[PDB]
């Protein structure tokens, strides 16, 4: 007998401890929405990072009898067991909002075991396993390790239904080992992308969308250098009791490439903190949005022919794949906007980042200079309006006598001496720019210049910063900061002061930057290949999205020349509005900002957690229910 | 020698062929000028905290005239841009504030500069 | 009674017949102002000390990035002015803020001056109401409270305008207009005529509060007006917002 009504919960990832990629920000925001349900049944295993643990991890002394409920004794006794055998462990809290119990493995303090269990696992799943690979190597301890350890946990617990979770194939070994040693635990399996997906389209030359449903996976993977970790990818999918991907596009990629439907979607939550007043954002906005203006006026010095309250920014932002974030799309659309804002003889401008980095050599002299001699004109004008201020105010004292007629100044040259005027022209004159030269397209020195993707892309379609083009182009190949001496933003505060994000994406499983970006109320355009475009379009209609700021390119279904245009088409529809539609636009995405929230995303990992639990035990459970309901899917059971 | 506390900085003005100021000269200059923007918030947040000490006394608590320890003052988000100011302001392990401001054409050549190089200084 | 954390400031706003302010009026702003003065000046010096510290670090012995002891930052030069200035607002024994601003002519036989003594709100510390009765129109360039009518409008919190002879009433619409709440009565103008526009159970939630009377005594009027007056008190800053 188990309860499936109050049941443990033991999440396992390689990312636990330390930042790696995308992983460690999910199951860290999603910590307070998880420990709010569980307290101490909840935990996190994984791998330690001995450079590390300490920054990120208290350590607890898991041994004095208080450490551990009374229903969660069990718990200890198996940690017991493990340092029988010399099994180190650390125990603790993660220091980050919602502090959960944190179970970290030492893989050292087993390092020995290695050729047992590299031959055993070859001879239950078949899994190749080279010594070179030390990935694998560290994933295939982890995993026999978890394993021991669930396996001494549902020795022990007798009251409790054990629910283990997996993220990603590296953390995954453990599942076959639950399903040969017929273990009592109901495992999850969340895979955050596919291998072979992210390695059919690193070339870019690979048709993904169309040819995957023909591919033969254990030959590509093989062609890849790839086939013992595919074997663990795939061992964990067919494993486990669940099989989740973040995202629908994911789930398609998945059953054809892993060889199972995937049970249900689990999409990326953030963790969404709101200001005590609903239009504060708004106010950041123009804030923020002033820094960038300072940028701008010190970037196009000596050549500054448009208005800044009718300019907008638009942005891309991420790790530099020109191909698959898009960024050839973008600039081949901007070069298309360009074009269709010149003809219509708009007076907007369209000034267009991006943040993607490359190597480089830091900042350039023109750079840093142009900022300066702005910064230069800006105190200059300060000492002016101050000698200004004393002439007014000299006036307005003594008037009406000797012989002031006119209660203020009349003429400009009584108030603007001829020193002043001297001052002022000069620090114009540093302003000026040699004859010939327009406003660069990026703000740094580049290793390598002439063969770089993003660069020549700009050349190819000649964006190059003329007065008269109406989009304006500026790669900044290095993560936004709030240090850099040039545009002394961070990443969140650089999107609220833009206008709209444009993430053309190719491959993304999740695509956390449109997300982030929806959550500071600011517009977006993403793919229907995109993961979040893809948990988008299933939200809300595709024609009332554009009014939340959900623009979404259909990268799937139409010819390549049509995604570009389609893609032109919302950019130039979204220039069209005017400043109060803007506005209600951002309020209208910012109320989407819910949808993303933990408080709603987690309700998926609810339904995941129970669809293990109907399947695990189906008679406890059509008990502990009612009735018996439908289990192909996490959906048809709720 | 004479164990001097003094320090003497010497300017050489003279005009030499060059390609115009150099990053490290730019950079560090507008590091130090977000430095002094970072403290002049700090310290007007600091005087609004001072002010309501002042003018609440002698009442809530409020025991002695002026605030008296600084962590009444400066708040945790404070210490955190400060802090980060100051490591923009740090430079490379080992590397020297240099002998030149500027990007010199024919840098190996120059006479004022293999006369220092010479002398070490 | 309810352990109230709230304050409640309320403003008179009635031309009278005086003789300009107070001089304790125009003194407390001046010596307000002083102390602000001071403290900028203070805080400049600070400032270049907590960046002579950071431009240094970690060098010539700062071993932490930041000063840790208010000693490196605050000088006793600094302490000894702000101590000045902190006597200069030090009120004699006893004495309270004034209820009024401005020298009254026949102070005695003021009916609003004489409510106020007779309920006996005073200033004083526990109470959790404080008055003040301003005998002039609001204007800009008031020594004391620079603000035009509108501008004070848009600063406080809630009008209130009991009125029993009210045609119009003009003052709680501008009131409306400008976004802050208003209670008003139903012998109002204004008050009927929102009377039909909202039903009075949605109007408490427009911010358009209305006292009965006319089918209430004297007595369940008032009671009611204070019935209104707590339930605002007890609003959360991001339930006035919305
Ligand atoms: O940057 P825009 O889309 O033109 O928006 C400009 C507006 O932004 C925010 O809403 C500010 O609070 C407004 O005061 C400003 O008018």
């Amino acid at each position: 007998s188990r309860d499936l009504q109050n049941h443990l919960l033991f999440e396992t990832a390689t990312e636990v401890a330390n930042r790696v990629g995308g992983i460690y920000s999910v199951l860290k925001s999603k910590a307070p929405i998880t420990v709010a349900q569980y307290k101490d049944h909840y935990h996190l295993i994984g791998p330690l990072n001995k450079a590390t643990y300490q920054n990120e991890v208290d350590i607890l002394d898991w041994k004095k009898p208080e450490a551990f409920s009374d229903e969660m004794r069990p718990v200890q006794h198996a940690l017991q067991t493990m340092e029988s055998r010399g099994v180190h462990f650390v125990y603790g809290r993660w220091l980050i909002e919602g502090a959960p119990k944190v179970i970290l493995f030492d893989l050292d303090s087993v390092r020995g075991y290695s050729n047992e269990w590299k031959g055993d696992l070859w001879s239950l799943v078949g899994i190749p396993s080279p010594e070179n690979d030390f990935e694998t190597n560290d994933a295939i301890l982890l995993g026999y390790t978890v394993a021991w350890f669930l396996g001494e946990v549902a020795h022990l617990d007798s009251q409790h239904a054990i629910v283990a979770h997996f993220h990603e194939w590296l953390a995954g070994v453990a599942l076959p080992l639950c399903r040969k040693r017929r273990i009592d635990v109901v495992t999850i399996f969340t895979t955050h992308a596919t291998l072979l997906g992210r390695y059919l389209c690193a070339s870019g030359s690979f048709d993904f969308y169309n040819c995957l449903e023909s591919v033969d996976v254990d030959h590509e993977a093989g062609r890849f250098g790839i086939y013992h970790r595919y074997c663990i990818e795939r061992a964990a999918a067919h494993s486990a009791d669940v099989f989740t991907t973040v995202s629908q596009i994911t789930a398609f990629e998945a059953e054809h490439l892993l060889k199972r439907k995937p049970d249900g979607i689990l999409p990326n939550g953030l963790n969404v903190i709101k200001f005590q007043a609903f239009h504060e954002f708004q106010n950041l906005h123009a804030l923020k949005k002033e820094k960038i203006n300072d940028f701008v006026r010190g970037h196009f010095h000596g050549c500054f022919d448009f208005d800044l309250d009718n300019t907008l920014y638009f942005f891309i932002a991420g790790r530099y794949e020109y191909k698959n974030k898009g960024a050839d799309m973008f600039i081949e659309a901007l070069a298309r906007l360009n074009y269709r804002l010149k003809v219509s003889g708009s007076k907007k401008t369209v000034v267009a980042f991006i943040v993607m980095p490359a190597k480089n050599n830091s900042f350039t002299v023109e750079a840093l200079k142009g900022q300066a001699e702005v910064r230069a004109l800006e105190n200059t004008v300060h000492e002016v309006t101050t000698s200004i201020g004393k002439r007014i105010f000299d006036h307005a004292i003594r008037y009406p006598h000797n012989g002031l007629t006119t209660e203020l100044p009349t003429d400009l040259g009584e108030l603007l001496k001829s020193s002043d005027k001297v001052m002022l022209k000069r620090r114009i004159l540093a302003l000026r720019r040699p004859e010939g030269q327009l406003p660069p397209i990026v703000t740094h020195n580049m290793v390598d210049d002439a063969n770089d993707l993003i660069l020549n892309k700009i050349r190819q379609v000649q964006l190059f910063n003329s007065p008269s083009d109406r989009v304006k182009m500026i790669f900044h190949p290095e993560f936004l900061n709030a240090n850099n001496p040039i545009l002394g933003l961070d990443y969140d505060e650089f999107v609220r002061g833009c206008h709209l994000g444009v993430f053309p994406s190719y491959y993304e499983p999740w695509g956390y930057t449109p997300a982030e970006c929806t959550v500071m109320g600011v517009p977006s355009i993403t793919t229907n290949v995109s993961g979040f475009g893809s948990y988008m379009e299933d939200l809300i209609e595709t024609n009332q999205a554009k009014d939340y700021g959900i623009y979404i390119v259909d990268r799937r279904f139409k010819a390549p020349d049509e995604s570009v245009e389609q893609l032109v088409d919302y950019m130039e529809e979204f220039v069209k509005k005017t400043r109060r539609q803007r506005i209600n636009q951002r309020n209208a995405t910012e109320a989407l900002s819910d949808l993303l929230d933990w408080k709603r995303m987690g309700l998926e990992y609810v339904k995941a957690r129970q669809l293990a639990l109907r399947r695990g035990y189906p008679d406890q459970f059509r008990e502990l229910v009612g009735e018996e309901l439908n289990d192909s899917n996490m959906d048809a059971l709720a």
